[PDB]
């Protein structure tokens, strides 16, 4: 599937959320480098002010960018699965809080690479650090370790995201993802992705919004 | 001194250090934007393989590049010293291991803005975080809270940076900053901070152990101005 990601490919997310009954809708629209592994989108909150920090949204809101190394070409599963694409479904666990809930279908609608989205927040209690909007704006992670789950022909990932408190503290979010292909075709190794994140605001923006610049890896010590 | 860094500025970077023994030297060559409060870098290092990890030397690998808002430029104590600069002194002790100590000089040098720094870390184990290289290729987002020394006629900054350890867990490295100009008018600034935000990344086309560092750093926490 590595073939339609060579060049500058445009991309558009949509994301349809709730949590805890606060319904919003989020639409990004950018353009993806998987040749450098470069991601440069903008998101906007359609339905008016984000009832959750951004960087929450940040793993939510098309790991077929990253770069993977050419020695390292057996491992893209993300590639492989298009253009009939691969549904993303998390599970995101935020501790002593709520819990996100996603289903997403990442596929090639034209020569625009679209990232659909549906979000089910529960249980999140304030003042917490999402509800309560203490969540700084930025975003760490890494290194996300990838594994093949060959009886459902797709692949799982478990990890752990800091978000940082403007306290000072630490907000967890335990990641629990599950990968699989649309259609059939196409089974990588213990391998890890390196995404690295940086988020902006677009100063002739006057709604809520996010410009995220993204530099996605692949890399491994097998 | 704020005029000196209006467009885009070459930056040459040395860095002599000197960890348990194993002695290295990094060299830097990039710009900066202080405009749009970005930093390009690439570091190299000459000596051969670097001993320690490249993270823990981001933070001494010059902050008078970060974007100072416009009602805030009274504020940017880096700039003010320029041209003949500033002295960066720090201490860094990694918790539950050993401690970095580093002295730099950033000045003009021509129109290049150097920064020339000595580095000597001591009591690091050898099967640590940083001597058993366990930290991950990245750099966490960071605040640093800028406040004014004047009885240095300088500034201060005390600060926790987190880096990623292999096994899912974190390396603490807490830092003790001080800086002084020559003197030599400096701007002594009010209680504000910076927030960093850093990419790791490497040249295919390079066989020598190097960093290509790219950083945007922007200053808040003054309230209009
Ligand atoms: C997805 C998007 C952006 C990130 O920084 C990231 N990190 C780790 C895992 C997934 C992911
Ligand atoms: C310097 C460079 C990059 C960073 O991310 C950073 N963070 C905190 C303090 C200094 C510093
Ligand atoms: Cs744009
Ligand atoms: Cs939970
Ligand atoms: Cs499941
Ligand atoms: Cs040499
Ligand atoms: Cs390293
Ligand atoms: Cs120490
Ligand atoms: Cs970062
Ligand atoms: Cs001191
Ligand atoms: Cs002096």
């Amino acid at each position: 599937g590595e073939e339609l990601f060579t060049g500058v490919v445009p991309i558009l997310v949509e994301l349809d959320g709730d949590v805890n009954g606060h319904k919003f809708s989020v639409r990004g629209e950018g353009e993806g480098d998987a040749t450098n592994g470069k991601l440069t989108l903008k998101f906007i909150c359609t339905t008016g002010k984000l009832p959750v920090p951004w960087p929450t949204l940040v793993t939510t809101l098309v790991q077929c960018f990253s770069r993977y190394p050419d020695h390292m070409k057996r491992h893209d599963f993300f590639k492989s699965a298009m253009p009939e694409g691969y549904v993303q479904e998390r599970t995101i666990s935020f501790k002593d809080d709520g819990t996100y809930k996603t289903r997403a279908e990442v596929k090639f609608e034209g020569d625009t690479l679209v990232n659909r989205i549906e979000l089910k927040g529960i249980d999140f209690k304030e003042d917490g650090n999402i509800l309560g909007h203490k969540l700084e704006y930025n975003f760490n992670s890494h290194n996300v370790y990838i594994t093949a789950d060959k009886q459902k022909n797709g692949i799982k990932a478990n990890f752990k995201i800091r978000h940082n408190v403007e306290d000072g503290s630490v907000q967890l979010a335990d990641h629990y993802q599950q990968n699989t292909p649309i259609g059939d075709g196409p089974l990588p190794d213990n391998h890890y992705l390196s995404t690295q994140s940086v988020l902006s605001k677009d100063p002739n923006e006057k709604r809520d919004h996010m410009v995220l610049l993204e530099f996605v890896t692949a890399a491994g010590i097998t």
